[PDB]
């Protein structure tokens, strides 16, 4: 999430 690929 958000934009993060690690956080999705």
């Amino acid at each position: 999430t958000f934009g993060v690929v690690i956080a999705d």
